[PDB]
């Protein structure tokens, strides 16, 4: 079912998960439920345009894990 | 087939697919369907300057199945 | 241990390694010790937006080693 | 052999093989047969500033080849 | 020994090797001898920010030899 998760709801979840200032740029990037998961590495690192720090945690425990 | 699209062809193709805002990368890279056909996955995520979410979605779903 | 460490922390380490300029970018992209344990070769040399010969450096001397 | 081209060989070559726009980036970055035979993949996508799809003709027929 | 080069050093180096212009990246960067032993492809080709015919010879016949 995450799968079928809107712009908006991959932004709630990076919300709540502890980065609002990083959730916009998926909704920037227009990051869905099925393109979340689709996302690798880099795409998380260079392709949001969000700080390293965030983004390496994002990545590890939010993202990597799908 | 798409060995035989123009530009034009191609752009037909990921506006019909549901994506016509990213079909004018297509366009501005002149990517006609012999050059599709030769697309990888960062060609698609860093050479078109196209919003993130649909990039994934237009590589995994529409130019890996060609 | 490093992984424990603040941004404040990631901050000072650096500095008193020999890169006070540098030392800035940790700041900026945000690098706790989680971060910071983490990192690969690219998100030094290209994530921090600091210069090239002083990032080799804390990569292979201070960061790979973690 | 294309190993041991001037810059203006190089010019000439693409620019008789259909890339006439193009080849002005081989002048640009100054590439000479020894260069020519030492790109590889990214280097002619990521490195020339030229469309996207008229590079993966470039790399995929003449250059990879070589 | 070139473990010890200053940024000079390098300078001097590349300048007389035959890449008088690319030698100012090295100074940009701040590549002394102990970075340049720590360069990888992807550090000269896009990492100095120099032209890709003069960037391929450096990276082929001075910097991956070491």
């Amino acid at each position: 079912s995450p799968v079928e998760w809107t712009v908006m709801d991959v932004v709630e979840y990076f919300t709540e998960a502890g980065f609002p200032e990083q959730a916009t740029a998926f909704q920037e990037q227009e990051i869905d439920g099925k393109s979340l998961l689709l996302m690798q590495r880099t795409d998380v690192l260079t392709g949001l345009s969000i700080r390293l720090g965030p983004a390496l945690k994002i990545y590890e425990h939010h993202i990597k894990v799908l």
